[PDB]
């Protein structure tokens, strides 16, 4: 039906234009750029602009926040078209703000908030809309009181907009629209689409679970590091889907004597069912209840306790969802997370470089900036930041930008221009990068690598074995069945130092784009020497909670190398980690899409354990790059610098016949040197590309990593493993 | 503005010294030695002699713990300059130290704290002007009670300087020149200043941050090995900043 939509949330951040589809245009006869009259629940009613997109589906309408609070309605509701019928420009349109969002800041508003809104934006305009704009490091709500011709109208140059004063109470049944939404969370795409699913129907659709009797999900646990937004996202949900949140914090709990502790955690759930559906949230659940073992006080334990049969009780149709958050998965009592109590575990973790983009678009969008802050800079040199460090990076830069003009013009309540007259300059940005402290620097990193195929010449071979192994099981799940056989789920990578075996990893993780963990031979010696390998057990749980995975084990024979040769110091080639990886692999199921590669650059003295089938059975010889690799890694090496035309790095690749990538990347590392030590020079000596003359200096210091014998061995090795028998004659008779 | 300056912290310990720019000296056609009638805040107001220094920026005036409670202001503050109409040499001058820095030490007052404190060193001296003195292993606080010729005067060698007794009450609203300061932390330049970048906009600009919303530090951690001043340094900041220190 024409005038049945669903509401989605808006991609951009437009305040007056929803988003359709041409389809749905197609039944309704409109045009790009003409308005309509959206009515909403609650016989409340808007008129907005309409738009054209592709994202959405052909009966889905996208709107933003502030005209679905317009409508009275949230996400996912019903809402008809109802084509406005060309009603004629305003004449006087009075507004007025809220006085809850204009507390702090006084003076005129015209030229700070009202005609830079209208400028050059014909914005539909009704009695009851009201609207919030972004400016002067605020977001300021306008309500119109009062219209004189009729009460839909279209803003104009040319209307005289009147803000007289006497700001009007917030009233009764409107939100603010500010405070928490789906679009203040950023690239946290797959946890909060997770989340939304979870809770969509036992919130958004009570009565169907008092009707149909299927147990939804009861408790949510979001964990990850501390700073990564979990009671953000978790007020975001709950705003959204229009349940009431209760708040429960950890150390408010834990502050209260040996009583009122239990009487309100009972208080809170009992406040929760008698409110309709709600999200309990649980902020700092290990501050409540941590491992019982853990615990030396009795109320501690009766805490741990009543929140067991709370949630127990929990298990009835009382449409009440308890969310908690923790830094701690494995440092709460096990009995939370069992069946019925806390069934649901979200790792929210930390953001990749697009996250952190999002992010930083997300804290600075109040913000007056500059020109030059390109903020995607930052954001791909913020490695190591959870959104609250981006937060205070962000904070911090602004700040200093108060820190430059302080007291020039006085800030004495004080006047809306000379808020709206600031800006932040880029090297602020990078001054706070310096000065950043990340929280997660020191965090395993479990992102989709930027490497592709092109990155990486040659190995014509390899990456077709690469992709038989990771991209048709992915990509051709419909094979592998059909066939009755499993993919494996492990290769053994081997060859030479520095010919692109963690290239070769990260390129076939980005063609399927899968996350990609790496697990560094400096790691596997510390649990050896820690003799921490149940490590190794968390190792493969990050690899399966984040599937599809490539779990990449560089240098594999680390830790035989530091007992000695292959056979070490007395003993066998078996050790205590590579024995729990082992075992890891062997709790695998092929079913969750995890690939390991372990590399090694002496698979003479790898345990031989791991080259069972069921495990990494097939092995690859990864050998001296040929001269389309070296191309390849002089592209990429050189690219992100400037480097002369008339250099022939296809000529610079036919001498470099025995050498590494790492060669290669020495090799620019100490021409593209000398051009930076040059420009120094010259720079003193006065007060733009690597030219030929400076390869050529690099290459008068160019030495192979890896020797004849070296490589002689590897090509044995690979003989040995790969000339197999004298089988190529074969053939069924007849 | 000829008379709009921002305050800094002096780096001399001269009683009644501030140290200006030559660019700020040319808009005021003031030589290197002479005095100045500065107007503070609150109606408050003191007369110092004004020196030049290439540290402070052109329009940044630097001044001591003393003569900036004088004019009751802080680091950072706006201060006119208003030179002084050249007042001519003082004749009486009646001072007497405040009861609490004088409580223990007895005697005579002349030949250890007022006699070489003005020897050979002519410093404006106004009605309510408050100066404080080391010697004695004691920093010690005299308020001037009354001054014949005119509120301000400068002190000449010849002027006979009268201290009958009765040590005045500490007031109300003024604070002791001689607890806690920037200049009582000694090289600690780096964390002093991280701090007072960090407490500057929260305390000194309150309302700033009830009328944009960014956040502002919350919790500052002094970390370090005991004994290194991290109490003496929140103490400071405190003070300086003017905002009231609880210690827990
Ligand atoms: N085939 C290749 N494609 C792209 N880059 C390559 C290739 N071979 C080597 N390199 C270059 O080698 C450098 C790093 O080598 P890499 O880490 O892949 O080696 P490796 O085979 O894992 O060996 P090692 O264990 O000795 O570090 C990078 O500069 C990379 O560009
Ligand atoms: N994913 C995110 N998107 C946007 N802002 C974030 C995000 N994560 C953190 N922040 C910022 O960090 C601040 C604190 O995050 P917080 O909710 O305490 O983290 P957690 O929920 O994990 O304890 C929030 O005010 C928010 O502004
Ligand atoms: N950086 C410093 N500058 C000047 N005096 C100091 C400094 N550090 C310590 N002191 C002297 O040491 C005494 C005790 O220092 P204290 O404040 O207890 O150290 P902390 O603050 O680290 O506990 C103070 O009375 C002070 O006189
Ligand atoms: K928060
Ligand atoms: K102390
Ligand atoms: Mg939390
Ligand atoms: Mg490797």
């Amino acid at each position: 039906r024409p005038n049945r939509l669903i509401v989605d949330e808006a991609i951009n951040e437009d305040n007056s234009v929803v988003s359709l589809s041409q389809p749905k245009m197609d039944e309704l006869q409109l045009f790009r750029g003409d308005t309509v009259l959206l009515k909403g629940k609650k016989r409340r009613e808007a008129v907005c602009i309409v738009l054209s997109d592709d994202t959405c589906s052909d009966e889905k309408i996208r709107m933003n926040r502030v005209v679905r609070n317009n409508l009275r309605v949230r996400l996912g509701d019903v809402i008809s078209i109802q084509p406005c019928p060309d009603v004629k420009y305003g004449k006087r349109i009075h507004v007025l703000p809220i006085d809850d969002t204009v507390e702090g800041i006084t003076g005129n508003l015209f030229e700070v908030y009202l005609k830079p809104y209208f400028l050059e934006a014909y914005r539909p305009i009704r009695k009851g809309d009201i609207f919030l704009v972004r400016g002067g490091m605020r977001a300021v709500e306008f309500k119109v009181v009062e219209t004189d011709p009729s009460p839909y109208c279209i803003v104009a140059p040319d209307t005289v907009i009147h803000c007289e004063g006497e700001p009007i109470k917030r009233e009764d049944e409107e939100e603010s629209l500010n405070e928490v939404g789906y679009d203040d969370i950023g690239g946290c795409r797959k946890q909060l689409a997770q989340i939304k699913e979870m809770v969509e129907l036992p919130l958004r659709h009570p009565a169907l679970f008092k009707a149909i009797g299927v147990k939804p999900p009861r408790g949510i646990l979001l964990y990850g590091p501390p700073g990564t937004g979990k009671t953000l996202i978790a007020r975001a949900v709950a705003n959204e889907t229009g349940a009431f949140f209760f708040l429960i914090n950890g150390p408010e709990i834990m502050s209260k004597l040996a009583g009122e502790s239990e009487s309100n955690l009972r208080k809170a759930f009992e406040e929760a069912e008698k409110n309709a559906p709600a999200i309990i949230f649980i902020d700092e659940l290990d501050a409540i209840a941590p491992k019982r073992e853990k615990t030396h006080g009795e109320v501690e334990r009766r805490i741990v306790s009543q929140l067991l049969t709370l949630m127990d009780g929990l298990k009835q149709r009382a449409h009440v969802i308890v969310m908690a958050a923790t830094n701690r998965p494995n440092s709460i009592d096990p009995a939370l997370r069992r069946f019925g109590r806390f069934d649901r575990e979200v790792d929210i973790g930390i953001p990749d470089a697009t996250g952190r983009l999002e992010i930083l678009q997300i804290h600075t969008k109040n913000m007056k900036l500059a020109d030059d802050v390109d903020l995607e800079q930052v954001a791909n040199e913020t490695h190591g930041h959870v959104g609250a460090d981006l937060a205070a990076l962000c904070s911090e830069a602004a700040l200093q930008a108060i820190r430059k003009k302080m007291d020039l013009i006085d800030l004495e309540t004080i006047d809306a221009e000379v808020m709206n007259s600031l800006a932040v300059t880029m090297d602020d940005f990078r001054w706070a990068l310096s000065q950043s402290n990340p929280s997660a620097l020191r965090e395993t990193v479990v992102e989709v690598p930027q490497v592709t195929w092109e990155d990486i010449g040659g190995l014509e071979d390899v990456k077709r074995e690469l992709q038989e192994l990771v991209q048709y099981p992915v990509e051709h799940p419909d094979k592998f069945l059909k066939f009755g056989m499993t993919p494996s789920k492990g290769v053994l990578f081997y060859g030479p130092p520095g010919c692109g075996k963690t290239l070769l990893a990260k390129a076939i993780a980005n063609e399927c784009q899968a996350n990609f963990i790496s697990i560094k031979g400096p790691e596997l010696l510390t649990m050896w020497f820690g003799e921490s390998e149940a490590n190794v057990r968390e190792i493969f749980d990050k690899a399966r909670q984040a599937a599809p995975c490539v779990l990449f084990f560089d240098e594999l024979d680390s830790i035989a190398k530091a007992r000695g040769g292959n056979i070490g110091d007395g003993g066998g080639a078996a050790d205590r980690v590579i024995n729990q990886i082992l075992t890891e692999m062997d709790g695998m199921s092929t079913k969750k899409n995890v690939f390991i590669i372990g590399a090694t650059n002496r698979p003479d003295i790898i345990d031989p354990a791991i080259l069972r089938p069921g495990r990494l059975d097939q092995l690859i010889y990864i050998p001296l790059p040929d001269e389309k690799s070296r191309v390849a890694i002089l592209k990429a090496n050189l690219r992100k610098s400037p480097v002369a035309k008339d250099v022939d790095l296809e000529f610079l690749a036919k001498m470099t016949n025995g050498f590494s990538g790492a060669d290669l990347t020495e090799i620019c590392q100490r021409a593209c040197k000398l051009a930076i030590r040059e420009s120094i020079e010259s720079e003193i000596r006065r007060e733009p590309e690597i030219r030929r003359d400076h390869f050529e200096e690099a290459m008068r210091f160019a030495r192979r990593s890896v020797s004849d014998n070296d490589i002689r061995k590897y090509e044995m090795f690979a003989q040995t493993l790969q000339q197999s028998r004298g089988f190529g004659s074969f053939r069924f008779p007849s």
